[PDB]
């Protein structure tokens, strides 16, 4: 793979703490438009969350997180970010992080997800 | 700025197919890509496949990847949806969308036409 990524930051919190997901993203970086988080519950589908543009920074939230969740990116480090506060128990998934190409459309990278894990 | 109206759908039997569509009108030239969601009843919109206006080019999410076809016909300003190998969980009010070129997310969406497997 041209890209790899790599997401960290899971664990197990209880409602109503918080969370900070970082995704790394080696190789040719370059070449990356827009990264974005998706979740996957157990037995459901994968779930876009929100995207930030890789050279302007520009945001764009589902109602599902937005106003809880904040995506940003360290450019010069590479590494994408998801602020998580106010979790709760639906909030139960593996994280992914992905990467869309320049002149590509959809998901081209994808990690090995984080798990998220939120209690009573 | 660009203005969307899907069309299609309605009652279908299971395992057939429907074929959506959805006409841009408005700022059509500013489009890099167009993509459909699906929303079930008190859930949450998901994404679900997604084609470059100017490439073709296209995209789909495990969930519907081969059995929906997204397609465009730039000349008419116009999406497809074709949709294959219905199954009951495929009940949803779809939605059309485009991204504007240099934005991120969805830019611009339509009202949504009920599918009913
Ligand atoms: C919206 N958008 C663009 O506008 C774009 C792009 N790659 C190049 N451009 C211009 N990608 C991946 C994209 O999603």
């Amino acid at each position: 793979s041209q890209v790899q990524l790599v997401e960290s930051g899971g664990g197990l919190v209880q409602a109503g703490g918080s969370l900070r997901l970082s995704c790394t993203a080696s190789g040719r970086t370059g070449t990356i438009y827009s990264m974005a988080w998706f979740r996957q519950a157990p037995g459901k589908e994968r779930e876009f969350l929100a995207t930030v543009g890789w050279s302007s920074g520009i945001t764009y939230y589902m109602d599902s997180v937005k106003g809880r969740f904040t995506i940003s990116r360290d450019k010069g480090k590479n590494t994408v970010y998801l602020q998580m506060d106010s979790l709760k128990p639906e909030d139960t998934a593996v994280y992914y992080c992905t990467a869309t190409r320049a002149y590509s459309v959809g998901y081209d990278y994808w990690g090995q997800g984080t798990q998220v894990t939120v209690s009573s």
